[PDB]
């Protein structure tokens, strides 16, 4: 009930929309804060989508290795990694790491052409138990982000439950999972958002996004000194489209989360 009120104190002072999920793995127990409603995914969405891709290699074994032409047209608004190999080739493995440590968006246009469409990463969402994600557009436009629009968004509460099925379960096989943790805890994008929230102690694998009407996402698999793991969605947009980014809020919601442990 504390959480709960110190979380809606920090929407209300945030001026916009903000959504939280927890799962404590130690005993299964859930901290929601408006944990049902949607909200958009932005590059958080990503995660699905290189999962989507490691299970695609469960069954291809060499399809992590198999390379991909990265044309001057595929370049959308954000290739840190990608405009370094345009003319040139990256493997879907080097495409994947792109994509979740470095949030290239050329590299997740890849993944999800690697898998038919957007509806193909959905179809991955719904094959390991998830009813509620939809990936509807491809880079850049699932950014826009627009207040009721129900495309390329999730709930907290789902999102929380997958990200636990995909690092911490087994949506993907032992290997699969374990070099998703490892893309994960190698983000680059991460320190000002839950990791900023949480004791510098404890490990974090995460993926950050952000977007327009100011949209600042995160999704994490926590591993706190001496206990056993956490899942922590905090998902956050604001009623202008040009609003600038809130990681502060995220910190601030993961200081709340971490405080009732
Ligand atoms: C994903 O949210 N995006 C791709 C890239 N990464 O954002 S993050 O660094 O906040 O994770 C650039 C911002 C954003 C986008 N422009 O769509």
């Amino acid at each position: 009930s504390a959480v709960q009120q110190k979380l809606a104190a920090l929407e209300k002072s945030s001026g916009g929309r903000l959504g939280v999920a927890l799962i404590d793995t130690a005993d299964n127990t859930q901290v929601l804060y408006r944990g049902d409603e949607r909200f958009p995914m932005c590059s958080t969405s990503k995660v699905m989508a290189a999962a989507a891709v490691l299970k695609q290699s469960e069954t291809q074994k060499q399809l992590l290795n198999q390379p991909v032409e990265i044309k001057p047209a595929d370049l959308v608004n954000y290739n840190p990694i990608a405009e370094k190999h345009v003319n040139g080739t990256m493997t879907l493995a080097e495409l994947s790491a792109a994509a979740l440590q470095y949030s290239d968006n050329t590299a997740m246009n890849k993944l999800i052409a690697q898998l038919g469409g957007p509806g193909g990463v959905t179809a991955f969402a719904r094959a390991i138990g998830d009813e509620t994600f939809r990936l509807d557009r491809t880079e850049p436009t699932l950014n826009t982000a627009i207040p009721g629009d129900p495309r390329d968004t999730t709930t907290p509460r789902a999102m929380a439950q997958t990200l636990r099925q995909l690092t911490l379960g087994h949506a993907l096989g032992e290997t699969q999972r374990a070099q998703l943790v490892t893309w994960l805890k190698g983000n680059t994008t991460g320190a000002a958002s839950i990791r900023a929230g949480l004791p510098t102690s404890w490990t974090v694998g995460d993926k950050t996004g952000s977007g327009d009407y100011g949209t600042t996402n995160d999704i994490a698999v926590i591993w706190p000194q001496g206990r056993a793991p956490l899942v922590l969605v905090t998902y956050f947009t604001q009623p202008q489209q040009n609003a600038e980014s809130r990681r502060d809020v995220l910190a601030s919601a993961a200081r709340i989360i971490a405080e009732g442990l």
